[PDB]
């Protein structure tokens, strides 16, 4: 009237944070953690401390050949990836084609050193016109012009003698060399420009064995030209020579490019500003600081990125189901201001809440470990995802699509089920921990107290604060009080 | 002699349905659900309400060029995919080759609009023979013939003047244009057919810059011909023109094809009948209504399909382990005609079974949620799986094989383990629910009754049907009967 | 003073074996099993009882054409895969190129029958020089030589008459036929070697329609040659004929190869010895006997292999957490020499340990099943992983890299989490089993004994060895002793 009491219960708070489990939707929970990265800085950034190459209105092709309408950031000796607009305004001003263009973009996607040098001075053409090879298709300062890195040689007097030029790579580095051939409209234009009716370009390295022949066809006007310019490239190794021989139609190198190549990336399509930021994961929509194992921003990423997932939320439960003084069988304790599982007692020294420090710490460590495993076991590797295939490589582009879609399907399913399964394990863990605490006490107390059925015990003896501490410590001395207990019990 | 009683127990039935768990094989279970789709309608069907193009005995090539032995369904203005036989009987009647054939099949796999038009009338050839270009290799009504969409021009008198033809696409739609070149057996055949010993075909658009030259070689007879026909195609954009120039060996266009293209699919190899059905997933062996997240019919599918898996059964447990009146410790209750977990009682008003409605509903909802999650979290995307690579693309075909086999291995393993793990969770859930019910009662009753050890309690007081209902409701008033209980108890 | 006793407890041993769970790191455990294969025999082995083709210092190209510096194992009529060194010393002694080289390596990766035959005897050249076609680039026994399978025909007197040669495949098997063209340095060398200034090679089968023309360019010296040799191949079906016609520059077949092809593999890069072993999984670093579902040796494997994983250990718990006489609440029993869960008793016949055979067997079966499922559900398929793409196929090689890296990421994550999740299930299973045993006893004994709170019961009646056996058997007859029990109890 009334006997001392100890109750077992668990933390409750004012959290409205919701979680899903394999078995229940929308469970209110004490604390939760999202493992889905959803935020980007809306900028293009350095990748592992190397600037990108941003081409504002120029194709890689326009940029390499010196399309004179390309007004770009000129000096840039290395880069980590390339940014183009979807459809650049300035490509090949004089219409035509670039041989193995996509393989060259991929080779140039990431470059350790890039330095333009002069391999054949425009001034070295003594028996051909170096300054007439100009077109209204390729306008400069209002006046007719041409690609600036490459020379459109025309006949001098009414003669086009055979060109023989060798260039020996005396540099330490590989040379990217560019040249072209003019496909004229007819035999009259052919002889008007090059005098000789039948022409070739021969090009030889230790590797290359090329002979080009112009092709006449009747073609639609593009940039007001029915002629076509076709471009070719090789990499000249650092002690090899390249040998040019031509009768006509030769678009000669003036400038070539020293390159050092240490691994590739790809070409990103984006309309974003550079932002001086560093990042380890770039997206067409912005960069990401990628601690989280999953993201939903954009598939077309370059770097060490979270796995891309079709998903709005991946929220793990970290806390508990959230809902005399009665114990656990009737709900949680707002009063348990600290601790996850613990006790409420009332004796002649007064009443209050005490955390079970040991079971609380064990459980916090467990849940922290669960979250860190799900994050830290994720293998993160460098990859570069772009669209590098042309409109006659549609079968290969379909192969890439099935693979990308394939991985999106596997990761989206596994992350969703992983969160549902583990959330159910976590909430069941909390129930298992509370019930085990109740049993820890029930087994110490035996017949020295009575189970009240609500998660509380009423003692058959005086249990001061020091007795209570021994119950919470698991050091309760049953023999010490069996005598006093038995007297009140038999009555 | 004898006291009132309440027992805790669970549903049992005459089910022989079996399930596997990570830990036990062949567990008999009250109710189970298969999540593996194994059934197909054995027919080719519309895909999202668009008919397929079924070519009974004709290659795409034979069909486009008008191989005169192709007796096909002529009119068909759109389609969702193409069906060919493994080795069609009718391909190129006059032997030869089709340039970038596989890329053209892929472009044509799915078409929004397809309409054949006449771009160059057979009657427009005033200075060349339009009706002699015929062969015994390409038989029609017993008589020698040729591809019907394309004209094999021969010299007239003993002259083959230079052809110059332009066609301007004044249509709203892209044009697929087809032409070819004849590779004759020798210089005598060359001049016998075309008079001129040295010939070319030049073709130009805003894109195309082609010059073809016939090739003599001594070749094996195919369909009794040692000559070869080589075919080329372009897509002419809706305000461009195509310009043809030829000296000889020209297989001229007569008919071209207006096309509208909105996304691709692939070419399916099947010997099935069309069936007027609609479907969202087509298989070479038949269509599928794809609610289930997995299937085992065939890898080579087109549409939004379940994931393909090497597996005969993926069966989830939905019910319970299946096996006075004693309670749960001795087995299940055939008498529990309704409910999963509940009670049996016996008092002076009589005996019977009562379902624990709350715990039963919670558990049914849980298991329904588990099944729906495993089904509904599956990301389903459109894909088209075929074999689109030629016998010099074997490395790329091996790349595709490793990817396909890769995904089959991941999905087959994850589905099998998913079912084994969750089956074990489900059966352990049922045990956890029954035991918690027993405890719900034990904690209400305390010393007002005695545990019989078999899942039953014997009351120390009269418990009429209204007392029993309060035990099942969790509203049992222990104080109301402690007095009566204690008297019978002390004795 | 003192009463008979029965205790519930579990096995403990001197194991230091450690395991991880989703929630705890470094749990000491009674017994564990690694499912990650980490061991290889450091040798190249037969694959499913078929020898490899090991090329010690020769390229496939060098080997097929008979580079005279290739000192290889000559006779070898079938093989399962090919082994090359990263950069073979002996390739094309006379510099040049091999057309569709990579597709030919892939075709030859695995061969059922391979037999070199003579299709055109060197002695059959009556109007051309068959023994002058020799070079200092291709040295033999100190003296100038050439590829041995193919004849470099030179003019005789000062004449190079037109070659016309047919070979009809009268063999039962497909023929791999090889030929080439010489690209000389200039018009003087052209006529010095072949007399005719303007030359061609025409080659025709039922399939092939080729016309080759030599190409002059000024080229860097390689093996002291500025000339180039370009090689071509076809597969001649078993009743077709191949027809050669040439004016000059013809590198003629002498020897061709009968082949039978039944499925492909790839080319492995390794510096290992053959070892007479058989295997179902070969690695560049050594073979594997692949019972385990995962391995971490090397990605570039051929056969039916475990899944490749970035991981040092995948260790499953199979045993228990490892740590009067007290029962389970105070730790494990070194004394439980046999069994997982069981009992300790003490009566007037003496004291000792007894295994709960039924619950122990159920648990051993469960854990054995868990391990076997995780191993046996793994779909294992034949695959061949190599690097088969050239330096202008870098985009496709990047496609293959993303796929390979993709599968490594999926398998590494799923195996790591699978082991963490199941380890937690296994340890929780053991706790659930021990606690259920304690309850099995508590429910049989009821008030005929008292719970001591440490996992032990003290009996209120004499419990001889035969009573004890009935408690362990679940056949304990409570009524038989309630009388004796109640007397000692009321006191
Ligand atoms: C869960 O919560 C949200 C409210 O934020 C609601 O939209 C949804 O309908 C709820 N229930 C289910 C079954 O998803
Ligand atoms: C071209 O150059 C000069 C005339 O300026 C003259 O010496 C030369 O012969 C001219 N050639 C011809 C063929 O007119
Ligand atoms: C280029 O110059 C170097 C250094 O003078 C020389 O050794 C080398 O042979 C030259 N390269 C060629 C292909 O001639
Ligand atoms: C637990 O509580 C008792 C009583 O307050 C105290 O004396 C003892 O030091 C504690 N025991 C342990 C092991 O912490
Ligand atoms: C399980 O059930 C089937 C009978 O339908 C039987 O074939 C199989 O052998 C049984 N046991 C095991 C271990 O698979
Ligand atoms: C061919 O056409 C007619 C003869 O029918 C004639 O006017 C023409 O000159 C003929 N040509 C030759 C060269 O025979
Ligand atoms: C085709 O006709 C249109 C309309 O007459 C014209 O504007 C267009 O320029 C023509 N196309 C070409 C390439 O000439
Ligand atoms: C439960 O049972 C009692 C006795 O039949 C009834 O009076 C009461 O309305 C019920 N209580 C609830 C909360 O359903
Ligand atoms: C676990 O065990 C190993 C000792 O073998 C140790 O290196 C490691 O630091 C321990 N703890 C954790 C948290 O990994
Ligand atoms: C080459 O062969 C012999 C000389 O040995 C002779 O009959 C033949 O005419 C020679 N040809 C020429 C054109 O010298
Ligand atoms: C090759 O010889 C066979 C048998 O004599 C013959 O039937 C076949 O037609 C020949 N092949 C060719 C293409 O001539
Ligand atoms: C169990 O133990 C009792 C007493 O030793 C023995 O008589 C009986 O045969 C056993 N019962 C069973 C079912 O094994």
């Amino acid at each position: 009237d009334p006997g001392d009491q100890i109750c077992i219960g668990y933390h409750a708070n004012n959290s409205t944070e919701q979680v899903d489990t394999i078995m229940e939707k929308n469970v209110t929970v004490t604390h939760a953690q999202d493992i889905l990265e959803k935020k980007h800085n809306g900028k293009l950034c350095d990748l592992d401390g190397v600037k990108p190459l941003i081409l504002r209105d120029c194709s890689v092709a326009g940029w390499l050949l010196g399309n004179p309408m390309c007004d770009e950031f000129i000096n840039v000796p290395e880069w980590s990836y390339i940014v183009e607009k979807a459809n650049p305004v300035n490509d090949l001003c004089y219409p035509g084609d670039f041989n193995d263009y996509e393989e060259l973009k991929h080779l140039l996607s990431r470059i350790n050193h890039f330095e333009k040098i002069q391999i054949i001075p425009k001034s070295s053409w003594s028996s051909h016109e170096a300054s007439l090879g100009v077109s209204s298709a390729c306008p400069y300062q209002g006046k007719s012009s041409f690609f600036r890195n490459v020379v459109w040689l025309i006949k001098k007097n009414s003669t086009y003698p055979t060109i023989k030029r060798s260039y020996n790579n005396t540099n330490q580095e590989d040379l990217l060399v560019l040249w072209g051939i003019h496909h004229p409209n007819d035999a009259a234009e052919q002889t008007k420009l090059y005098q000789n009716p039948t022409t070739y370009i021969s090009v030889g390295t230790s590797t290359l064995n090329q002979r080009l022949v112009p092709r006449i066809a009747t073609r639609s006007k593009v940039n007001g030209q029915s002629g076509r310019m076709e471009f070719f490239w090789t990499i000249l190794k650092p002690n090899d020579a390249i040998n040019f021989e031509s009768n006509g139609n030769f678009i000669a190198p003036e400038y070539a490019y020293k390159i050092v190549k240490k691994g590739d990336s790809t070409i990103m399509k984006s309309e974003l500003e550079y932002g001086n930021c560093n990042t380890k994961c770039q997206t067409p929509m912005g960069a990401i600081n990628s601690s989280m194992p999953f993201h939903n921003i954009h598939p077309l990423t370059i770097g060490e990125c979270p796995k891309y997932v079709k998903s709005n939320r991946l929220v793990l439960a970290t806390g508990l189901r959230n809902s005399a003084i009665a114990g656990f069988i009737e709900g949680g304790w707002q009063g348990m201001v600290d601790g996850w599982y613990g006790y409420h007692h009332s004796n002649e020294q007064g009443s209050g809440y005490a955390a079970d420090k040991e079971s609380t710490q064990k459980a916090i460590d467990g849940v922290t470990n669960k979250v860190n495993s799900i994050i830290d076991k994720m293998n993160t590797q460098f990859e570069a995802v772009g669209r590098e295939f042309n409109n006659l490589e549609r079968r290969i582009e379909n192969l890439n699509k099935k693979m990308e879609d394939g991985f999106l399907d596997v990761w989206t399913y596994n992350a969703e089920l992983l969160v549902l399964m583990e959330n159910e394990r976590t909430l069941d863990f909390h129930d298992s921990n509370v019930k085990n605490l109740y049993d820890k006490v029930r087994l110490q107390l035996r017949d020295n107290a009575k189970e009240l059925g609500n998660g509380c015990f009423e003692f058959y003896h005086k249990c001061d604060n020091e007795c209570m501490e021994s119950v919470r410590n698991g050091t309760y001395d049953y023999p010490q009080y069996s005598e006093e207990a038995r007297l009140k019990r038999e009555e």
